[PDB]
């Protein structure tokens, strides 16, 4: 089937379909891979505001959205206020303790979650999910591993890309609603 | 139909000629989309000094520009104060009440009004006015509906692009006095 | 005759001989064109630091540097601090008038100087002095009133080029010392 | 002789096999080559995380790691100290002398040395070292001196194509562990 950003295969629409949860990588993924520090210890990162359109179309037609990360960011946190999204999971050695907890909380099966990630310590997640994504601009390694790669880089709006493909797969896409913020 | 980013058709220099209020989205029209966010609350966001340029030469030859944004940041009164912008909306998705206020309040009809966004939220707007403008980068959705799709990406300089279409199709451009700031 | 950055013509090579004084803008060529703003009323802007090595090996080859900007900004007197130009413009309506200060204070003549620009209010001086250069990306009417178009980007090393090829026409290159800062 | 970027030379995998110091240049390497400075003496320097992983593995796989820059920030030691970075050098731009400090210290030979540079200051010490590395973007007149020459442009993870030539050279990559960060 055709999507905006071109031709998808059946497989890949099929997998989208049934997509409950969606987890997303911070850097590389919602961000353009940078990470921006000061001299009196600032530390900034940016997100894509169409990336926040495509979450929060997601949230508002029933797909919830969730963020595995290393540290404790503060802006991580802000940003997901602005979205309004209440599943951070901060601090994390494993993504994969992270992610069975995110199962068990919601009571989601592995194939009924897609995964966007961009470096190779998202594989072990990305292998056990039901739509494995990976952003255009990932790591080499990553890139043949994933259900489908992202035409759009990280940070520059590869997560509406997966947002607009799971709101098409489920036909929801031309009501859902979101905020380009 | 010449202009210095490429050849325009009848219809777009037809419709460009009668512009009296240029309305704009920020993030990813006056940006590239992004949005820095810091650990103490820090926000930045890149305005690129040539679309003010084209602010200022659009101002000073009898053409509004107002500003139409769904985020809330003291940053943007800022930049809108630099530029000499008098009219401005934030905290604003639903962007067709701004608009309608902004018809009630410098009494101009719609079709006198260029619109230039670049995600779904801007279309509501965009279908109502005079000369609605997607930028090169625009969301895959909203190219195929504007009247006009910049050659210049948001943030690099598609406001200028259109300033510089209006003011060549006013016979303006050749006098037009701007500040790169 | 040849230089790294591709073949130049003989009046281009004939006209940096002459060199002794570059004059530069700071937006859009010094750096990428944009300006970061802030909440707390902070501003940023982003310089190459091969411009920086560039601006060295120039100031410490007998030719001088100069800035015409339009504001007072620290961050831009912090930069020419660092890189050593002392010859600083800040807050000039006219470029013209700083310009002609230059041109007395220096007691050097309109062929001995260099100007490089991005945009239209460049052009004025740009029209007065031996070499003038428009960036890779300057706005499309600037590009071909200049003597010399450089191949790099404005903030991405487009004013090193401008220094190495004075340089390389002064035979100096091979000679010259510089910082990457 | 294949990697992820793609094949390299029979030679530069010789070479890289028995690297056991890397030294990296910051500007223009570990980032674009961009400073970020503001009105109130605010810098920031925009780091890859995808390198940081790069770096953390060759740090977990017996190679070391260490630096060399011609500018002077906190914001680098702060980076450093979060990678795990223990050798530093800042306000160095006679760089041998720091390449005379680490050989003598580690008690290292240059052949089993490798440096990342992209400008013409980073040359000297390239000169002297087992394996001198140019970055996609360095400066035109660096790219032909460096036995290697990376395929992704510094600051989008020319270092963690380095991290993962070395790693593979020395049949250390499918088993490195470390953090995107
Ligand atoms: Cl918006
Ligand atoms: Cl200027
Ligand atoms: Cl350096
Ligand atoms: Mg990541
Ligand atoms: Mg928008
Ligand atoms: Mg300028
Ligand atoms: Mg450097």
């Amino acid at each position: 089937l055709a999507t905006c950003y071109g031709p998808v295969s059946a497989d890949v629409m099929a997998k989208a379909e049934n997509i409950r949860l969606l987890i997303l990588d911070v850097d590389g993924v919602l961000s353009d891979g940078l990470i921006y520090m000061g001299n009196n210890g600032e530390e900034l990162k940016a997100f894509n505001v169409r990336d926040g359109y495509g979450i929060r179309c997601a949230l508002t037609s029933d797909i919830e959205v969730a963020i595995i990360t290393g540290r404790k960011a503060k802006l991580v946190e802000d940003r997901c206020a602005t979205l309004g999204i209440t599943h951070l999971y901060q601090g994390q050695s494993n993504k994969l303790i992270a992610f069975s907890d995110l199962l068990e909380k919601l009571a989601i099966a592995p194939e009924n979650v897609a995964y966007v990630g961009d470096d190779l310590i998202d594989w072990p997640v990305m292998e056990k999910v039901g739509l494995s994504v990976a952003v255009a601009d990932a790591h080499p390694l990553l890139i043949p591993r994933a259900d489908y790669v992202t035409r759009i880089a990280g940070g520059r709006g590869a997560v509406r890309e997966v947002c607009d493909l799971l709101l098409l797969a489920q036909g929801k896409l031309d009501e859902a609603k979101g905020q380009s913020i």
